[PDB]
């Protein structure tokens, strides 16, 4: 309604599982709030330059601005933070990319990003974290990290099923729990908020199936189910058991003698993928002390939220970390950082995260050459120490660049 | 009944909040399973040596072996993993110390440690993590870490209120949620496990009150409430708000202009303690990138479980990390690592964690001099590079010591 759908440009089609990408596809983008005003122009410019370089003018993207968050209230009216047509348009045009979003407090509006994820059933939150040589890191050996996080995105305590302390509703489910379910384990039943954590069989098998499949397709060495199953037996513990069960039943998993670990043979390279599990708090130590043991990681919503963030900080990538939200009908790639409003409009923040989510987008479209040119550009700029303020603070011998100038530096190292 | 209560030795008394410790107190200890057989003898010997040194023979501890876990089935019978008298004896004798415990799988027996914590209402899990100079660390600057974790121990998803997928009970609470509570947010209501996360006002105020009080008594610079309140508004978000509310109402907190942060003035040193909050996934990055900003940490059960573990791994202390479980009537100090059965009986693992939980025990008894002699001994042994295998693997120029020999090395550096 306020989106101006591009004159040239053609819709991507989903021809039974497979994406059918034209040479001039229309790609929706949500600019983002705060520093989205800085990083999204830098990403449109380097993506455009990378497909110009790779396909020598044969392919072109027709970018289409759609709206969510704060810019949405400025376009449609004060009350509309998530327009219904943004949801239809992501679904229709199949892939989209976004900058950081603001959700308001004081209005009873739950996280707009989690609303997108659940409303479009984008059940895979894919977070790849690897070290880019030369980025300043807090740990001694960040180069030992090359993991890919498959975080379940549609259930867990993130579903948002909760009630306020002293509210009538909370009173009522605490009454049901104590009287009809006989729970004697609530220490203080009065002035008590209640949260519901659900974990289903379809929810975890569709996420784990995607993780094992990614390991076969990219012949990764292992898939680690991380969970806190010793304490949460029927949600987290069920996740781990449904994950091992699916590796056995669908991928022909075999005991690595005695168990619990399984072996899956890659149907293409002939190698064996270890399917293993580790408890979540011990995993938080293991990624620091033994990061070379792990590769593809499958976990639930909250655990994936924490694992992702801790892992991005150890390779020095809190501001260059990419992210994808993938469902069966569409996908939404994104800047994984926040809006940082203090710096907005100053052209100073790292455009790295949304640019690396744009290469994930391209790679997903099958435009691998363009995707490869962007990570070449990225490795070059960082190695040339021609970098933005967040990196330059920690580097000795670096040249300080603006957000936009680092965009040009990526195009220059392509 | 099978505990032989010591002939010499007198019970510690609780004279209205205050502990009344005799010169010869009876202290219960649970040896532990696995490597408990190695580390608990090393701790009894260095504690004994430290109080012998500090009080020149005037004070003596009368150790009393009590039973839980696997050794309990060997003493009382196959069916008894947690004897009822262990609970009465910890409560009666007021302080106790324990090694690592095994909980069995296949019997429907929930974690024995969480049973101790909840059954005795030991609502504070106190975890201090600081760097001991010379321990091998994965990060560049571990010496910047000196934090004290106040983890709420009696509620959260750890309460153990959950139901199995496809069980009649799960069917029933999913029916109540959908029909009587009208929840439309469960993606897959079939084959769905359910967990209940409770968070009450009394539960978080009693934990936060203990954290702020510890900051005043040890004049620590700040108290950080960590939570994932943007997603879990009525449990995690309520925790943060009840924490700020208690700092205002009981400690005379004032806005550090504009807020949300508060200032508490230490009634003794005159300094100002910053009361702040940070979101839990961003905190996991912040402890790596800016560890000097944080000091005392107050958080809920699961978050404290993760924070504790990640923090112990960055200062190279996964095997020397101390821990206390403190309630109003008693306390239970502990080895925070597992049973490691492969190495049990070999005299090779680090006795560091249970020995440093024994100095926390002593310090809590008011036997500060003895406590101080143990951390002096610890700093000496580690600095002398006269160390056990887990440290020696990562050190160049170290002498390898057995579990028991490192005990003697601590006594020697006292
Ligand atoms: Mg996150
Ligand atoms: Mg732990």
């Amino acid at each position: 309604s306020k989106v101006v759908v591009p004159a040239q440009g053609k819709k991507i089609t989903l021809q039974n599982g497979k994406l059918n990408v034209p040479e001039n596809p229309i790609i929706p983008y949500i600019e983002g709030d705060g520093i989205g005003v800085d990083v999204t122009p830098a990403m449109l410019k380097v993506v455009d330059a990378a497909v110009e370089k790779a396909y020598k003018g044969e392919r072109k993207i027709s970018w289409m601005e759609i709206y969510t968050g704060e810019k949405s209230t400025q376009v449609y009216g004060q009350d509309v933070w998530l327009p219904a047509e943004t949801l239809d348009l992501i679904r229709e045009y199949r892939v989209a990319i976004k900058g950081p979003l603001t959700t308001p407090v004081g209005g009873g509006i739950r996280e707009l990003l989690v609303a997108l994820r659940q409303e479009l059933d984008l059940y895979i939150c894919l977070r790849p974290v690897r070290y880019y040589q030369g980025t300043p890191s807090p740990v001694k050996h960040p180069e030992l990290t090359d993991m890919v996080i498959f975080r379940e995105n549609s259930e867990d305590i993130y579903a948002g099923i909760e009630w306020k302390a002293d509210s009538a509703d909370a009173e009522k489910v605490i009454k049901f729990l104590r009287e009809e379910m006989g729970v004697k384990k609530i220490r203080f039943p009065d002035h008590c908020g209640i949260g519901i954590k659900p974990c289903s069989e379809e929810g975890t098998k569709r996420l784990v199936r995607a993780a094992i499949e990614y390991a076969i397709a990219n012949d990764r060495d292992s898939v680690t189910l991380v969970h806190k199953g010793n304490i949460m037996k029927f949600t987290e513990g069920a996740f781990k058991d449904w994950g091992y069960q699916l590796a056995r039943e669908e991928f022909g998993g075999e005991l690595i003698d005695g168990g619990p670990w399984l072996k899956v043979k890659n149907p293409n390279t002939g190698k064996e993928i270890v399917i293993k599990d580790v408890i979540a708090d011990a995993f938080l130590q293991q990624i620091l002390l033994r990061p070379a043991e792990y590769d593809v990681i499958a976990c639930m919503n909250l655990n994936g939220d924490y694992i992702s963030d801790a892992l991005a900080a150890q390779v020095g990538g809190i501001g260059i970390a990419p992210g994808a939200n993938i469902g069966d009908e569409c996908a939404l790639f994104e800047a994984t950082h926040g809006t940082a409003p203090k710096y907005a409009g100053q052209d100073k923040v790292n455009p790295g995260s949304i640019i690396l989510s744009a290469e994930m987008m391209l790679r997903h479209m099958g435009w691998t050459e363009a995707a490869d040119l962007i990570v070449k550009g990225m490795e070059g700029a960082i190695n040339a120490k021609t970098v933005t303020y967040d990196f330059e603070r920690l580097m000795d011998g670096a040249k300080l660049l603006k957000c936009s100038e680092f965009g040009d530096a990526i195009i220059e190292n392509m």
